Order: C-alpha cells, then sequence, then structure tokens
C-alpha cells in the first residue's frame, strides 16, 4: 500500500462512497472514527473495536502529551504498539482542547507551550498516520471580524504546520497531512480559507468549527456552501460530528470522515442508539425488557444480552454495562456507515437518508 | 450428566484432585471460584471468564435479592440466562453480607427477613446449581460460648436448609446443596459441627467462618484439624480464601473448592499477581517497562499489552485498565489452579508448593 490514496468508488449528488489506501490498512469511505481520548477507546479492547467494523481511531493529542507523554510512547514503540491498535490512527493536533480544557499568541499557546511545529512533532512521536494541522477552532457565534482575524492565524499555522512535516522525512513519507478550514459561519470567510488550504496543499481537508454549538439547521446551511469549495479529489472530514442524523445529513454534503465521542460517552451515560432512535436504558420501562437494544442490530451485545440485564447493570454503576453499551454505540454507528457506502455504491442513497429519518424520528 | 458426582482421580498427602459433574458442566478440583457480585463477574464478560479457565462462577445472593431482585430473575429466564453465563453457578446464602453490609432472631434476619428457607428459596428463583445452606458466620475473635451458640443455630439452620431444599423438586433434582461447618477455632466446636452436618447430610461441605480475620497461620491451624472431620468424599469448600499462597497452603489441607474477591477487587486497585509475588501497577518504576504483568503468564493481557500500558491506564482511571488488571489476575488465579491439580496428578505437589512459595515470596 501506499503512503496515501484516496479513491472515489461511486457518487450520488454530493455523496460519495471510497477507499483512503495507507500503510497501515485501508479505510472505507463515508467512515466514522471511534475516539481514543488517552490511548484507549473508553471501556474497548482494540479487537472489539476493529470487531465493529472501524477501519481508523481517532488519538487525542492534547491528552496524549500530557499523560503518558510523546516522547514517552515514543520511546515505548509508538501509540500503536503501545495501546494494540495497528490500524491507521488519526491525531488531532491539540489545538481545539488546550482552549477548552492559556496565553495565546502568533508562536502558539502557553498553558496549564504548543505550536504548529510542536504539534506535528507530537504527531510524529505518536506515530500518527493521520496528521491534523494545528489550528484554532474559532468559538461559535463569531463576529465576522474575530472570524476573519482566526481563521487567518489558522491558515498562517496551516502553513507552518505543511513545512513541519515536510521537514521530516520520517513522517512525510509515511503520513498524511490534513488541512482544516474555518471561518465559523460566514461564506466569504469559509472561502478564503478553502483557498488558502487548497495553494499549500494537503492530503485531506477537514470542515473545522462547526462542532462547537450550531444547531443541525445551520451546521447543514453552512456545509451547503462550504464542502464545495473543498478540492473534490480528496477527503472531506467532519471534526467532531456527531449524532447519527447529522452523519446522515453530511455525507449528503459531501463529507467523507467523522468522529465524535458521542457513541462512547453516552453509552457510559445509558444512552444507546437504535434506529428508531436513542433509548435511555436506565428507564424503568427496560427493566424486565428481554429484546437486545436494537431490534436489528448485529452486534455481539445484541446477540448476547438483554435490555433487562443492560438495565440494571448500568443503575448498578457495573463496569461492564459501559463495556456493553459502549460496544452496541459504537457497532450501531458502523452499520450505519455500512449502510451508508452500500446505498451510495447502489444510488439509493437519497431514499435511504429519507427512510432513515422517518424511522429516526418518528 | 449427573445432578452432581464428585470423583477423586489422585491424591497426595491430604491434597485431592478430580472432577464435580454436574448438569451443566464439569468442574476440575482443586477449582477457583471467580465471585460475580451482582450478577457480573466485575469487568469482564461471561465469554472471557471461561476464556482464563474459570468452570463455576460464585453469586451473592445478599445482592441480586435487593437488586435486579430474585422473583425478577427468575420471571427474566435465570440468572445464567441473565448474565450469559451457561455453566454452574454457585450462590452463597446471603448470611454473611446481611450482617456485614439487623434484627436476629432464631426465625432469621430482618434487616434494611432472610431465613433459611428464604434464602434457599431465593436460589432456586436465580437457579443456582450449587445452593449453601444459610449459616451465620461467626465474627473473628469469639469466645467459645458465643461461637458454640453460633455455630449451634447455624446448625439448626442447616437442617431446615436441608429440609427447604428438599421440599422443592426441581431444586433437588437439578442442583446440589452444600452444609458449611462453623465453631470458630475451637477444634471441640467443629467436631461438633462436622458431626451435625455429617448426620443431616450434604453434596458437599464448606469450612466456613476462617476468611473474617484470622491470620494465615491460625487458619491453617484450624484447616489441620477441621477438614479430617468433613466427609472425605465430598468436596470441602473453604469460603473466602484467598490470597495465592492460603490456596497452596489449603489444598496442602484438603481443601477442593475456593472464592474470593481478591483477583478482580485487588485487580480495579493496581495490584497485579506475579509467580515472583504481586505488584502494584501504579508505582512509577513500571511506566516504561515494556515486559507483560507477568513473564510466565499466558493470559491474553500478557500476550498483548504491557505494564507500561497499563500503569498508565490504572493511573488515568480508564476502564481498559480495570478490564486488563482484572482478566490477568484471575488467569493467574486459574494457571494457579491448574498448575495444583497437574502437580498432584503426578505426585509432586509437595515439591511444588515449596517451590511456589521460595519464589513468591522472595
Ligand atoms: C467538541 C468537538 C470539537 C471537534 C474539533 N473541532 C476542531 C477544529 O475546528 N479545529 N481543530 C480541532 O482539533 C478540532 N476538533
Ligand atoms: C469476606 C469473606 C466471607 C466468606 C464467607 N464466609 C462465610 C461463612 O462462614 N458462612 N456463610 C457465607 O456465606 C460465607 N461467606
Ligand atoms: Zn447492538
Ligand atoms: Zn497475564
Amino acid at each position: 500500500r501506499p503512503r496515501f490514496s484516496f479513491s472515489i468508488a461511486a457518487r450520488e449528488g454530493k455523496a460519495r462512497t471510497g477507499t483512503i489506501e495507507m500503510k497501515r490498512g485501508v479505510i472505507r469511505t463515508p467512515a466514522f472514527m471511534p475516539v481514543g481520548t488517552a490511548a484507549t477507546v473508553k471501556a474497548l479492547k482494540p479487537e472489539t473495536v476493529r470487531a465493529t467494523g472501524a477501519d481508523i481511531i481517532l488519538g487525542n493529542t492534547y491528552h496524549l502529551m500530557l499523560r503518558p507523554g510523546a516522547e514517552r510512547i515514543a520511546k515505548l514503540g509508538g501509540l500503536h504498539s503501545f495501546m494494540g491498535w495497528d490500524r491507521p490512527i488519526l491525531t488531532d493536533s491539540g489545538g481545539y482542547q488546550v482552549m477548552s480544557l492559556t496565553k495565546q499568541s502568533e508562536e502558539g499557546v502557553t498553558f496549564k507551550m504548543l505550536s504548529p511545529e510542536r504539534s506535528i512533532e507530537i504527531q510524529h512521536l505518536l506515530g500518527s498516520d493521520i496528521v491534523m494541522a494545528f489550528d484554532e477552532c474559532t468559538p461559535y457565534p463569531a463576529t465576522p471580524s474575530r472570524a476573519a482575524s482566526s481563521m487567518e492565524r489558522s491558515m498562517r499555522w496551516a502553513k507552518r504546520s505543511r513545512d513541519a512535516f515536510d521537514s521530516r522525512k520520517e513522517q512525510a513519507e509515511n503520513a498524511a497531512l490534513f488541512g482544516i478550514q474555518q471561518g465559523s459561519v460566514f461564506e466569504n470567510l469559509r472561502q478564503q480559507s478553502a483557498d488558502a488550504l487548497a495553494e499549500i496543499g494537503f492530503d485531506g481537508y477537514a470542515v473545522g468549527g462547526l462542532a462547537v454549538g450550531q444547531g443541525q439547521d445551520e451546521m447543514f446551511r453552512v456545509l451547503d456552501f462550504s464542502v464545495p469549495m473543498l478540492p473534490d479529489d480528496k477527503p472531506h472530514y467532519l471534526m467532531g460530528v456527531g449524532k447519527p442524523d447529522d452523519i446522515v445529513g453530511a455525507v449528503e454534503r459531501g463529507i467523507d470522515m467523522f468522529d465524535c465521542v458521542l457513541p462512547t460517552r453516552s453509552g457510559r451515560n445509558g444512552q444507546a442508539f437504535t434506529w428508531d432512535g436513542p433509548i435511555n436504558i436506565r428507564n424503568a420501562r427496560f427493566s424486565e425488557d428481554l429484546k437486545p437494544l436494537d431490534s436489528e442490530c448485529h452486534c455481539a451485545v445484541c446477540q448476547k444480552w438483554s435490555r433487562a440485564y443492560i438495565h440494571h447493570l448500568i443503575r448498578a454503576g457495573e463496569i461492564l454495562g459501559a463495556m456493553l453499551m459502549t460496544e452496541h454505540n459504537i457497532a450501531f454507528y458502523q452499520q450505519l456507515m455500512q449502510k451508508i457506502r452500500d446505498s451510495i455504491s447502489e444510488g439509493r442513497f437519497s431514499q435511504f437518508a429519507q427512510d432513515f429519518r422517518a424511522r429516526y424520528f418518528a
């Protein structure tokens, strides 16, 4: 396999399905990336993550550079070996969390320094397969002046990220680099940003700044004009999105890649995804319900345990409850992505989306 | 398979190895029973418990009758179906926890009623394979007068337990009933108790009251005279024991069955069992240690992850840390029991025990 090769096999409207080939494996697109926050997808063995159908996972840079540390992970053999996941890993740059969980300057951010060069070096030390440019995730809402200033800095940072990555032979030969579009909800700033990014040149293009408070209507509105601005022949990654219906609508608008903590975090808190919508398994109505979490789901959890048992586990605060809920939720997300890929491949994705929404929202 | 058949295949001194055949499967003896407190072996799928080599697990009656409730579990298909463990389950009577986690009377105990008849009915509702007589676990230390009064009540309760079990056709035909010897640390009271129990007649005999504060020397002293009092041709179960070295010494004194929460509870708190003794994986010395938890262990955890990674997980409070530590610890206990069975079968158990202790304590 090549360092990086994105191929589109089928299209329907703005939707695409295809593959990203990388040295550590193939990613089927549209792709959902489970989030591993501190070198673990919470409550799952990596074999279990794979078993659900995930082709790639996301690691957060901010958390790893703090614990256990990037240099330490590198000394230990890199993140794949450390955590036991041998397939592609996408790492974020750290740019988001350093502000949400500071001294900001043109150089980077100081907190209790992270900069483009340090972020790219940390992602190298981790042995990341897909490296995110170090950016600034503009808060929502933002005035046009502030969003412009923020976007402009991010684009200067994107060039610095590009050069830092290219300056390291082994990273440039074995990993890929994605740029991140900003500009808040403003069309002209999104265009400026896309333009800047394309001029630099990246292996893929994320749509940043849309998982930070916008309602779905608004996020969709911004995607409508923003995704066509990106190079068509490269993957499009919507950072931090989202709910099952967010994902369907974003694929309808040309997104190829997704991540979000909802299936893991929700799962631990008792929310299970079903084709008829989410359910809160702690609800007393499930106390004697012998059905699986979802009537159609092919996951191991639905093959073996009832709602009643998982209800008991979550109410009791049992670790196995977190494990079972998380596995099901991640499997549900993967089955959603499989249904999306198959329906685009068959030219019936628009119908799938309609059908999905009618039932999920009933 | 028969309802119950205990066969001794090999002996060495007081040590025995053999099998208990039951309708739901075969139990290899000496046996270690992982404890499932609220219908789950904490942080493990039942398939994982089996994978470690466990033939039977223990369920606590007290906790189940409180949550989710015995009648409810029965309505749901019984405990095996509920939790997804299809092999034998031994349940305790509830007698211990109702006092440690009250109004005591000859009838039973009232708390925020449990009695012999109710305890046996609850264990039936759960669908237990091995039912423990409802007893009183005498506190340690106890004066001889108090231990005698306590033991005497337990023996009256043992007869009531016997009759309650026999009065239910399906339970008597499909499960087994164990009696529990009391008498604190006193030889004459242990003899009285054994005598009473044998007169009633049980399928197996537990040694109760020795996991409640006695040091090893004392526990061993009491086992020395207590186990020979029990019927030779029935299993001998030491409730609540114990550490790896407790278990070796107790097999040397004729015990066939063990349970304790140490491998699970310890595991979650960062203690890992090794042939060179326990280690506390949170210790900074493991932060860059690439070795497995134990150099010889055949478990899945030691095949795949390093001390360094598990150290990170436990320090980070990650669920996967609890899962990995627990799997290893339960696998270690099972490998210990396998080594014990093989060495008795080969007539080299005395040497094994010597060798085990020299290394575990070095
Ligand atoms: C709460 C979800 C946040 C998702 C996210 N957005 C962004 C972004 O806009 N830029 N850089 C990032 O790492 C990033 N991560
Ligand atoms: C803290 C470990 C307690 C083990 C135990 N001992 C006993 C006993 O002596 N009688 N009945 C029981 O259920 C029981 N359980
Ligand atoms: Zn499922
Ligand atoms: Zn191990």
